[PDB]
Parts: C-alpha cells; structure tokens; sequence
C-alpha cells in the first residue's frame, strides 16, 4: 500500500541522483580554472630592465666614405650606381660634404661589417645621456649596457647582468624610479633621401620597459618618446600564473629553448626569426644571436630585411610561440608636459653650449616609476578539486539512498 | 547515564546541522558569481574597425554661396543679418573671400540640405590618406567605408562589410596592424569667428576603435591625434561575458532591438537620441538612422543641437541602457614621437608639393596594433551549481546524523 | 574467504578517506580567497575630486622685495651673498626687475612666511581658469576648493567638502564629465639659474584624479599636461575591497589614523612624513597638517627639502604602509590634439588679449571623463567557506566507510 508506493518514489529519488551526480562529475571532467586577481602596493619590489633606441640609427658625422661606400645604398644615400641620386633633398651645407666622401675616384674598398658599423656609428649613451637618477642616486653610463636591436646600437638601465644587484622599488610615484634627461642630436640625424627599414621620419627615441630575463622586442612592441616634453610613464607590474596541461596551454618558464636562459614569448619570437634568416640567407642581422655571419650591406637590403619585415608582418603559420606559465607584463599610462619654459630655455642652452632651438627640438625628459598600487597579481586557480568532487559526489549519495562505497562492492559480490 | 547523556549531545548536534545547512543554502539563494580572466597572447584574432575624422567638418574651398546662405549661421559665418559679423577676426585673405561669396545680392537661395552638404565639402579620404599600411598590405580608399558622425564625413577602416572578409592579427608588434600617414590640411579649415557645436579650436583628428558589429559614438568616447607627431596606440583586446538573470542583469547581444542588427551599448544610445529627437523636433541629424526628414540649418541650430547636447550631457533618466551579455572593450596604451625631424622635413615637403611648415603643422602618423598579450577573455562563472550545493548540504546531514531523503519521508509517514 | 578479503579492501579504503579529507581540510586551512570581477557601465557614479597645481610655483609679478630677500636662494635667484648670481641666465629685461627689487641697500627685513608667500604669489584660479564645464553646466572659481601641495597654491574641483553636493555621472563620453581651458601664464615664469625643489623646466600643469576622502600626492602620483594641446583623459572607476585577516592583510578603511577623518595610503603617507619632517627639523612644511611651525626659507633649503626628497626617494623601512580594506583606483587612457588651429588662432588671440604666439605656448584644454564601462569592482571573495568543509568532508566521510560524528562519538565510548 502506502510502503511499497513510495518505492516508486524511491525509483524517483534515484533517477534524480544520476543526473545530478553525472553533473559534478562531467563538471570535473571539464577542468575549470577561476582566477584570483590583488592589486597591491607592494615592498621590495624589483625595478624592470628599460631598453631605448634613438630613432636614427647612425650618426651623419661618423658615417665614413668606406661606411658610405659599404651601406649607402641601404641608406638610401647612393643609388645603384654608387652616387648621389639626382632626386636628393639637397641641403646645400650637407649635400657638399656627403658628395665629397661619396668621391670614390680614389678610393678602393676595405672590409666592412654591419655590427662594427653600428657599434661605431650608433648613437653613444656618453653624449645622449644628459641626466639620470634613480631613487635620488645619479646614473652614469656605466648603469646602462650595451645591447643591438633592429633600431642599432642601444642601451639598457638596470638589466641586471654584470653581477650588478639589480635595483629595487618601495613606493609609488616620480622620487621611487627613473629620470633621465636625454638629447636626440637631430643635428647628427642621417638626411632621409628615400624610403629604408634603416631609416626614419621622425625624431625622438623608443622604449620598452620588460623583465631583466625577458628580451627586448623594441622594434615592435616599444612606445615612442617625443623631443620637447618631458613624459610621465606610470606603471604597475603585473605577474600572470597560468595552470599546466591539462587545465590549460602553459610552457614552463625554465625552457629548455635555445638562445636565452629564459624562456619568454619575445625570446622564443627572437629565437625562431634567427632560424628563418639563416636557413633562408645563410646570414643572421646584427642584432640576432648565434654564430652565423653577418649580413653584409647587399645581403641586408636583398634577403634579410623583407625575411624578417615578413615574418614580423605577413607571417600567419611558420613562427607562432606557446604560452609561459609566468609572464610579466607592465600597465602603463602615459603623460606629457612641454619642455622648456620660457623661464628657463636659456638656462638649459646656456648649460649644454647649444641653441635655444636646439634644446627645443632636440631635449626631452623620462620619468619611469610605479604608481600606488605598483603590483598586481593574475593566478589561475583550480575551481573543482577531485577531493570537493568526491565529498560532493558523496553528500549526494548520502542524500538520496544513503550508500556507500562498501555497501555496492559489497552488494555486487554477495 | 552515560548512553542518554550524549543524546543531549545529539541535541547539540542537531542544532549545529541546522545553522550549517541553513548556511549554503543561503549562499545558494543569494546566487553567487565569480570571475575567469584569461590574458593571453591569440592567433587568428579579428581586427576591430577603426573609425576617424577630421576636427574640422567642412572644407573652406566647398562651401559655395548657397552652402553659405543657409548653413552660415551655423558656422558662426554669418550673424542673423545674413552678413558678416563686425565681429570677426579678420584675415586680409579670407575675408574676402568669405564676403565675395556672401554678396547675396543677384542670390536666389536653391534647395539645400545637411547630409549632401556634409557628403561634399566634408574632408575627403582621397586626399587626407597619405599612406596606409595593414601587415605589409597597403591600403586604399577603396578600404575605407564612408561614416557619417556628428563630425560630419569620417571614414572606418576594416569596417567587415561590403562582404569584405575582415582582417585578422597573429602577433603584437607595429608590424601585424595598422599604419596610415595623413595631412588634417590646416589650410582648408574654415575660419572660427565663435562657437558652435560644428566649429572647433582643435586641430587634428578623432579616432574610435570598435567591433565591425558596433557602431562608432566617436563624439564622446573617442580620442584624439594631433598634428606633427606619429603616435603609437598599442592595444589589446578584452571580451567581457556576463550571466543572464538571477546571476545578474545582462541583455541578450542579439537583441530585437531597431536600427542595427546587434544590440550593443552604443546602438542603444543611437536609438534612443534618435527617437528623442525625432519626437521632440520632427526632425533627424545627418548622422542618426531612421526615415525621419533631415534637419534644416535652422533645425539643427535651434532644436536638435541643444536636445543631443542635452541628451549627452545633462540627462539623467530619460536615456540609460542595459548591459549586455557580450561587451568587446579595447585596452589601449598611447606614445608619441615628434615628426618631421629636421633630416627628413624637407623630404617630406618635397614629396608632397607643400611646405616644410605645412608638414610641421598638418601631418600625422597613426599606428593601430596589440602587445603580445593581444586577446583578454572575463568571463563570470557560477560559484555555486544546485549538484554542489547538494552534495555539501549532503555531506553535512550524512555527518551529524546520518540520514536521508528516504530516512525522512519515510519516517514522516509510517 | 571473499567476504573477509575485501575488508583488506575495506583498509585500502580507509587508507584512501584519510588522504582526501586531510587534503580538503589543509585546504581550509590555507584561507584560499578569489576575485569576483564586474566591469559595468554605471549609474548615479561620484564624479572625483580633481586636483591640479601650475609647474611654476611662484608669480614672477607678486614677488616682492621682501619675499626675495627672504626666499631668493631657495628659489636660486639668489647666491649665498643676498646678490644676484653672477653666472646668471641673463634677459636684458627681466635681469633689470630682479636687480631693481634685488637692491638691499634701504631695505630692513619685514616678517615672513611660506605659507603666506605661497598664497599670495601662487597662480591663482581666477585668471587662470579661461573656461570650465561640467555636464553641460559651466563652473567657476566657486566651484575650486584651494589646496596646498609641495607645488603650492593648488586647486581641486569637486573636493566634495563646503557642504556642497558631490557631483554625479551617468554615461560615458566627453559630455558627462569635465571640460577646462586654461592658460598656464609662461609669462609669469619665475627665471630658472638654478636647480631647486621648487623651480622647474617644463611648462604644463600636474594633475592627479582621487576620491574626494582620499588626498592628493599630486608630486609623486600625478600625470601633466601640455601647453598647446587639448588632452583627453577616459576614465574608469575601479572599486578595490580586499579580506580581513585571517584570510589576507587589509585595514578598515574608517581607520583610527591621524590627520584624517579616512585610511588611505597617500594619507597615511602624508601623516608619517609630517612625523618625520616635525620630529628631525622641528619644522613643517607649508602643505603637511598639524600644528607645527611652517619653516622658513633656511629651513626649507637646509633641512625639511632633503628630509622629504630623503622621504620619497631613498627611504626603505622607515615609512611603509598597510593596505586598507577599500581602495578607489581610476583607470585612464590621455589622448592629444594641438591647439590652436591656424583657423582658430587669431580668434583666440582676440578673445583673451593675447598674442598668437603666447596662444600657442600656453594655453590648454583639459576633459576629464568615464567611457562606457564606467565603473568596476574587484571584490575578493571567500573560496571555501566552513561549512562547505563539512559538507566535502561529509561527503567524503559517508563515501568511504559511510560514518557519522555520532558512530565515532558513541562507538568511542561504549
Ligand atoms: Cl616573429
Ligand atoms: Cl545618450
Ligand atoms: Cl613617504
């Protein structure tokens, strides 16, 4: 009667129990990450690597008639007959003195390479560097090393190699980072006569702020700096944590990967052109690392150069890098106050023997440094232990028959 | 004695189930989320449109006697005497002009209205586009869709219609996007003698980044590049999904809702300024969809201007929106460097048949792409499904009494 | 037989039980939190207070004879000796007022202090502020609350304090938000011999957007802005709540702490470095609260400056602070446009008196507003709450071996 027509509710309880309990298990079977985000102010904290390039690549006074005879076609200096092109932006002060190292009647070519021609002709941070501090302690060049880029020769404060302790940040704001006073030399700016992927039509210099074991990727992932302001970057570290398989895509960070001691998307990027350009080439670019030879000026204009404006543009398949599981990434934001005043141009000029239009076109200000809330943390976290499975999978057994594991293997057997 | 004095502790046993139960399904009933964000470096990424117009909105060159006649006033060209305000900030050169073709005097006014005015003298993409490059691609007007914004003519680059299969992005860097050199042509900027809603003292352009399936509100949310400099804007793109009720207020994105075919945030917006204005002055701006009959210039300066400045500055209830389910937010980091450099001013100049202060004043390098962690996806996730709720209030009466849905029911009867 | 060999299966089992709840129950025990996330276009939003200072801290007009004797060495225009430096930035014009007001000879000392020094030679707001809107409605010096920073006299609109109702925002876009013209009076420049605290190069302002309750640290915090532009700032509001121990460090924000009525970082900065400054030079400078005496220009150069340069810069241990249980962060994108047009200019010049040129070099446009995804909310989130605990480990209890605290309890008596 009334006992044996709640079994048929009991039937009822069951079929409940499988629907509910294949829930929490295809649930699991899903994987699901959530994600735990604290902005903080942090201590300690541990001041990035700041990469910078002048937008010119060489300096018009150190170029030398074997440099113009090697690279001025690259240049866009000389056509392809080895003089001036008659279609020139002719300046009447430069063009005299460019036609006369471009005078090869008595010249005979001696041996050249792009990186010793870089490395001489680039921009030095010893001329450059106006002012920097840190912290309220002055920088000399000796803070900044040495590193070659697509953009040439540039420099890196605080990249944390040469045993050097890299530098540390406590609080938020200007006193707690980097300021550095900078002159980009427009009046050594190479004359722009054509199109290159050496030269440029503006002036000022390009940054990129990035782990001391990260690489630079300035070229594309860099921000620009204008002459004539003084720019604020405030930034914030944010420290991204990403799960293995199977809870998702992750490369562990010590990646057995070539050329770097790190493995980064920016390393792996560097890594894999070098590869296309020496298999396409025979020939890797002066900024590239490895062993193999240099580009000369004609390999760099020929083969080189649209191999990487190729791989950098165009390229949907044969170069695409996993995920690290730790990436460091830095939110800035930007500002902009104009530099000089009027009370003061005259000082500026007066104190670096140069015009005050000079200072004008020429000067600029860098203030690099965190704001209050200068950390940030981005952790993937396991949503559904197995052990919350079992104990939920078991609160549901309990509910609806009250069973066990024992009660079944044993019930199944006897 | 001591078997019915732990009864008593069963008492308390009881009492400590009830508050625990009572406690997640409490949590269960306030229906709780949390949030899954994942930065990540994409492939295969679909690149937004981008939408831009020039500060000024009519070409001083276009307007004619007739544009003059009845759209005068608008532009703060005429006061309501039909002549030229005493008022006004003479320019030997144009002032004669202007009044040459304000002599109305053999005049006889011709049909007029603001949306072919806007189309003719509006700037032209044919010759604002100076260059345009996407991944190694060089663009054409062919690629710009035609817009029309309170700005007047603006164009959208990438804008996905047409059947034009949209363009995609694989890495970050200046080389996987957008890069366009453009001349705002300060010479062609009609002259400011006051202020109006049409007339600017900005020169320059805005630009807004949006989904191909999102129109521009370019007026209030976009932002600006000024002239002589390139600026760098490194973006990234954040897709927010949200739940739909009980979790939380959030529309369908294929929303039955009017003019376009997606229900986003900025369409609402559209609609609704359209039906205030057609209700309130019988009567459509150039830019706002529909088939109501476009204002006249004495429409537009006495009834529709103060009712969408009204709408986009001082409403508070009549025009809100709701959120959607899918949000596409563009992050975005801006940078600036300085053109042209002395080395290259008088290239350009010469290139282009203008001035080297022209080119100091009038033109503009604008670079669209993303950073190596290029796609963002914030996803709310439900914190609490029935089964686990279930299973946890299971596990709490399987602990402090051991009983069952069939324990209860059962005992409940018999 | 089979029945008592699978009751070595029933230890297998057991052994299994004793993993999984001690793992659920370490768990517990580690306090795991997340994040709850919720990016929304908001309603009935606070608009923030605004501080901004001019980068030039004194009036080259209001300086008097007395202020100069008193105060010209830590301004450097002054030597040690009460003359003008001898190697001074020379301007036949300006060199002739200074060594006119500069000449002691008649002159006996009159009482003096900075902060009455800063009032009154500070920039001031009413000739300063050329135009401010706010939703529509326009604002005046009135609506300016006077604040003093380590720049001066400084100004914050919509301080929120008088009484006066905050002001509110509703959608996204330049017209719900704040619009400012000012002109930043380069013609007022102190002249700049020296290198000081309080002389600068760059010509702009400093702003910094905060919670009304929150104070401004606009010299470490701040961004500037640029004469001859027109800045756009989108904002976002981005509210922070943190857990209290023991799942993390956060202080109550009605925090019992000094100076001011609110906990926040940059007040419990502001609060220790008026300690400090008190406690090792006997003296407070002209923007810290308290009731100590403001120092004078001697105590200004020699001890205060390089106790609070010490304070922002150097310091490691001395002045470090907790992070409160609600923090209001603003998200921002600055975008520029160049002002004046060549259309405008002349009628800017007319409009204020004022040269071309000086239109050119100091004058700016500042809006400051939300985008559509106006306000934000990064709650942390409690992730295993105790009596989920109980219902996994009940889960897991009734799984196994099918138990209860009444089994145990009891059978560990009887
Ligand atoms: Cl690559
Ligand atoms: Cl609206
Ligand atoms: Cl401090």
């Amino acid at each position: 009667l009334k006992r044996v027509v709640w079994a048929l509710c009991f039937m009822g309880s069951l079929a409940l129990l499988a629907l509910v309990c294949t829930n929490r298990i295809q649930y699991y079977f899903l994987y699901p990450h959530v994600t735990k985000l604290d902005e903080v102010a942090a201590t300690r904290l541990t001041f990035p690597a700041v990469t910078f390039c002048n937008l010119n690549e060489f300096r018009f006074s150190r170029v030398t008639k074997n440099d113009l005879y090697h690279a001025g076609e690259l240049l866009a200096l000389l056509n392809n007959r080895y003089e001036i092109p008659d279609t020139q932006t002719a300046d009447e002060k430069q063009l005299e003195i460019l036609q006369d190292k471009a005078n090869f009647r008595n010249f005979k070519p001696k041996p050249f390479n792009m990186l010793e021609f870089y490395d001489r002709a680039g921009h030095d941070i010893r001329e450059m560097l106006l002012s920097c501090f840190f912290r309220g302690e002055q920088c000399s060049p000796e803070d900044f090393k040495v590193v070659f880029t697509r953009y040439g020769k540039c420099y890196t404060f605080n990249a944390g190699q040469d045993g050097k302790p890299r530098l540390i940040t406590m609080k938020g704001g200007t006193g707690n980072g980097l300021e550095i006073m900078l002159d980009i030399q427009q009046d050594e700016y190479l004359p722009v006569w054509g199109e290159t992927d050496e030269t440029s039509f503006e002036a000022g210099i390009k940054v990129q702020i990035h782990s001391q074991d990260e690489p630079p990727l300035i070229d594309q992932l860099g921000f620009g700096v204008a002459p004539g302001f003084q720019t604020f970057v405030s930034c914030q570290e944010q420290r991204l944590i990403y799960l293995p398989p199977p809870w998702g895509d992750c490369k562990a960070t010590t990646g057995d990967s070539e050329f770097y001691d790190t493995y980064s998307i920016t390393a792996c990027r560097i890594d894999c052109e070098t590869r296309y350009l020496v298999e396409n080439c025979n020939c890797r670019m002066v900024h590239m690392p490895g062993d193999a030879p240099y580009c000369t000026p004609e390999q760099y204009k020929e083969c080189a150069d649209p191999a990487l404006d190729f791989l950098v543009e165009k390229d949907n398949e044969y170069c695409v890098c996993e995920m690290p599981c730790n990436v460091t990434r830095y939110g800035k934001e930007l500002s902009m106050v104009k530099i000089p005043s009027k009370a003061s141009a005259k000082y500026l000029a007066k104190k670096y023997n140069k015009s005050e239009q000079y200072i004008g076109e020429n000067i600029l200000v860098l203030d690099i440094f965190f704001e209050a809330l200068n950390y940030e943390t981005i952790e993937q976290k396991k949503a559904y232990e197995v052990a919350g499975l079992l104990g939920d999978i078991g609160g549901q057994m309990g509910l609806f028959i009250g069973a066990s594991i024992l009660t079944v293997l044993e019930l199944f057997d006897y």
